[PDB]
Formats: structure tokens, sequence, C-alpha cells
DNA sequence: ATAATGACGCT
DNA sequence: AGCGTCAT
């Protein structure tokens, strides 16, 4: 209609790195690059977990949240880097570090929100009006789009992949207008130009390739980034959904990967995304409650309003480890050593914080996990966080916790847990 | 025995 | 507060 908004407001982008922690590998150890590799955590038992893959070892079917011992049956020659153990757990250090260098060289083109340790979404509005001026409305060649794919084109009246990519663009920009400066079609033209300029500075700049998704919301976005991996962009505009929408499955869509995803497709009888957009904001209301009916209405027409937040650092600051089958904790003893291991690396990294990132922490929150149960927390307790020391936050979170052992001899623990966490939260300025 | 973390919703 | 959900 004439009243109708269509979600066309903003340009964003999701970029996510390319197989983040083998890069991170490979570019430290050139023996690795352009090779079947994945990194492993641990190796004791079967080799230890996969948990990034190259796209040359992908090809053999190798997965993450696979044994590496697995691994090697699918790719006798797979090359494998191991993840830094410290305190006898995996450290992530080198990882979190090789995240810092793009999120800061990102942060200088736009406002990024950190999605993980290697994914941030980028509201580009701005950074697409001010360009917008500045190309004194000439056409946009094709050449400032070296690695962009246009969703749902090439369409109408034919064998290279990089052939169609190019038709594709091709068709977009001769049906672009450069005319109106508030075309929406327009503006994710700039910003995936602005796009392709950030993932040239960050592989110059850090040798890490990645892709990128541009639209107009995070869901599309991250969407879109999926649609041509790796060290490729998307750009997938609001006319694009109808036929994207029509056979994405629902469980695709960020957020509606688990068990409300799950209830959309039981309760209303569909598998695509499109289909939600036969039924009344009411009807999707009374099904899935007021905030989701709303929710699912507006993104089944490409619709979705959750702002880019402005924070490119974490508001929690963990460290975890899993003790699974027969290494789960019975002694107090064994709690006890493994909370120190804990609180010392969180220390470290607090510390860290408070230097840097200039803030510190004043609540600790304390996890466990119960053998059996398949929760990830059986517990959850928190105490006060004064000092950034060790011994007291570890001394402070087994005394939080040591009436949930039911041992009669208190030496020993059970029932047995198969999980301590620690996260430092309620920041504040310093 | 697919980890180690982080953000947010509900009550 | 403390637990449940979703995510990489
Ligand atoms: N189950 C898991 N267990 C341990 N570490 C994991 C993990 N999943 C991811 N990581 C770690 C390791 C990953 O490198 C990193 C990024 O996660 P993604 O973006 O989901 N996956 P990637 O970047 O590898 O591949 P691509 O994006 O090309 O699909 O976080
Ligand atoms: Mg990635
Ligand atoms: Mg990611």
């Amino acid at each position: 209609g004439p009243h109708m908004a269509t979600g066309q407001d903003r340009v964003v982008a999701l970029v996510d790195m390319d197989c983040f922690f083998v890069q991170v590998e490979q570019r430290q150890n050139p023996h690795l690059r352009n090779k079947p590799c994945a990194v492993v955590q641990y190796k004791s038992w079967k080799g230890g977990g996969i948990i990034a893959v190259s796209y040359e070892a992908r090809a053999f079917g190798v997965t993450r949240s696979m044994w590496a011992d697995d691994a090697k049956k699918l790719c006798p020659d797979l090359l494998l880097a191991q993840v830094r153990e410290s305190r006898g757990k995996a450290n992530l250090t080198k990882y979190r570090e090789a995240s810092v260098e793009v999120m800061e060289i990102m942060s200088r083109f736009a406002v990024i929100e950190r999605a993980s340790i290697d994914e941030a979404y980028v509201d580009l509005t701005s950074a697409v009006q001010e360009r917008l001026q500045k190309l004194q409305g000439q056409p946009i060649s094709a050449d400032l789009l070296p690695s962009t794919y246009i969703e749902g084109l090439p369409q109408g009246p034919t064998v290279q992949k990089e052939g169609m990519r190019k038709q594709g663009l091709f068709q977009w920009l001769d049906s672009l207008q450069i005319d109106n400066l508030t075309s929406p079609d327009l503006q994710l033209t700039v910003g995936a130009v602005i796009v392709e300029e950030m993932r040239a500075a960050i592989e110059r700049e850090t040798g890490f390739q990645c892709s990128a998704g541009i639209s107009h919301n995070k869901v599309l976005a991250k969407l879109a980034c999926g649609l041509n991996k790796p060290n490729r962009q998307t750009l997938v505009s609001h006319g694009s959904v109808p036929q994207l929408f029509s056979q994405m499955p629902i469980r695709k869509i960020r957020s509606l990967g688990g068990k409300l995803g799950a209830s959309v497709i039981e309760i209303l009888g569909i598998e695509y995304m499109g289909e939600l957009t036969q039924f009344t904001e009411s009807q999707l209301q009374s099904h899935f409650g007021e905030k989701n009916g709303s929710w699912l209405y507006a993104m089944c027409r490409g619709i979705e309003h959750d702002p880019v937040k402005p924070r490119q650092l974490p508001k929690t600051i963990g460290c975890s480890k899993n003790f699974p089958g027969k290494t789960a904790l019975a002694t107090r003893e064994q709690v006890q050593w493994w909370l120190l291991q804990l609180a010392q690396e969180l220390e470290e990294r607090l510390t860290k914080d408070r230097n840097d990132n200039d803030r510190v922490a004043t609540q600790l929150v304390v996890s466990i996990r119960v053998q059996g149960d398949k929760r990830l927390s059986s517990l959850r307790r928190c105490c006060a966080l004064t000092r950034y020391d060790a011994h007291k936050m570890s001394h402070d979170a087994f005394t939080v916790i040591k009436n949930c052992n039911t041992s009669g001899i208190q030496t020993e623990w059970s029932p047995p847990l198969t999980m301590l966490f620690l996260c430092a939260t309620k920041f504040s300025a310093s």
C-alpha cells in the first residue's frame, strides 16, 4: 500500500571470517596453506575434537565436532593444528587477538556489533549516504564489485561460475536508478561497494579472507552471507525476498534454528519461511506469543528491526571446562583445583580488560553441571567480585556451590561434576 | 565425549 | 535471582 513500511530503511552487513581458526593457523604456519587442514582441540580422547576445517578438507567430508581420528579416516593427508592448552584447558587467546585485528579494521568504516569471535554486524546506513553525495550520481561500475553476487540474478532470457556472477551483477547494475539517492536498491549497492573495500582492507592488513552479506537488516544480511562462501559477498535486496524465502527452510533464519523454529513448523504445518505470509499477525501472536508473532509476521516479509548495537567488545568475561564421562570431578580437592585453574585464566583476562578496555567487573557467576543432567547448566549462583585475585575467586566460587555436594564423605564429591564455569559480569567504568 | 563462551528472554 | 533459549 501507500502507508506500508517495507523495512528498507537501513543498510546492514554481516561479515563472517572463512574457516577462521584455520586461517589463523595457516597464516602462522605457511606449511598448512592451501592444504586440507583442521584445527583440533585436545588430543588424548580419539585424537581431539575438530573445531574448524579448511575448504580443502571439507571436500573430503571432514566437519567440525568430528574426532580427529575419524577425520583422518575420511582424509588421511589431513594436516592438524592444535589449540594452545594452558592450565589443563583450551586457551583461545590467539584467536581472540586475531579477532581484534579484524574488528578494529571494520570499526574504521562503521559502527559494528560483535556477534561472535569471528562475526560482526555493520550498520552502513550513514556511510552509504555520504558516499552517495561523494559519488556525484555517476553509474556504479562493476569493477567496484568484483566479489559480489546479486541474489536472484541472473534471471530470464551461461556455464561458468564467475560467468554467472557477472551476468547477474550486470543485470542488476543496468537496472539501477542512480537518479534517486533514496532508492533502497541503490543504497544496498553502495553498501556492497563499501563492504568490498572493508573486505579488501582486512585481507591486506591481516591476510584473512571473509564472506559478507549486505541487506536491509541483520537476519537477511546473515542469510545473505552464507549464500556464496568462501571469499565472496552477497547482496540480498528487498525484492529478492519472496523467491528466496519460498524454498528457504524455516530453521535457517537466525533465532528459528531451535525449538521455536520446530514449533512454527509443527503447529502451522509448513516448511519454508515464505509460507508464514498467509497468516495474520494475530494468528502468529496467538501461537507463539505477542513478541514472537509480531517478529515472525514482519520477518517473513523480509522486515526486521533489531538494531546493530554499537558494541565491538563483550560485557561478560568467562571461562569454562567440561569434564565428560570418566573425567567427571568426584573429589572436593579436584573441584577446588579446577576452580582455581579457571579463576587464574579469568584473572588474567580480567586484568587485561581493566588495562586495555578501561573497566572492572563487580559480580561473579558460578555455573556447574552434574553427571546425567543434560542441560547446559544444572545450577547457577552469584557472589561479589571485589578483587581480581584468582585464589579468592576460586575460594568464593567453591563457597557458593559447596552445599550442592550430596556426599556423606565430603572428601568426595557427589553427584560428580561434568562442567565448571566462571563468569565475570556487572561491569562498570574505570 | 561434539567446547568454550556470549547474549538475551521469562519469571 | 536463577533458569531456559539460541548462537558461533
Ligand atoms: N563446535 C565448535 N567447537 C569449537 N570451536 C568452534 C566450533 N564452531 C566454531 N568454532 C570456532 C572455530 C571457528 O573457526 C570459529 C568461527 O565459527 P564459524 O564461523 O561458525 N565457522 P568457521 O569460521 O570455521 O567456518 P565458516 O565460517 O567458513 O563456515 O569459531
Ligand atoms: Mg566463520
Ligand atoms: Mg561465525
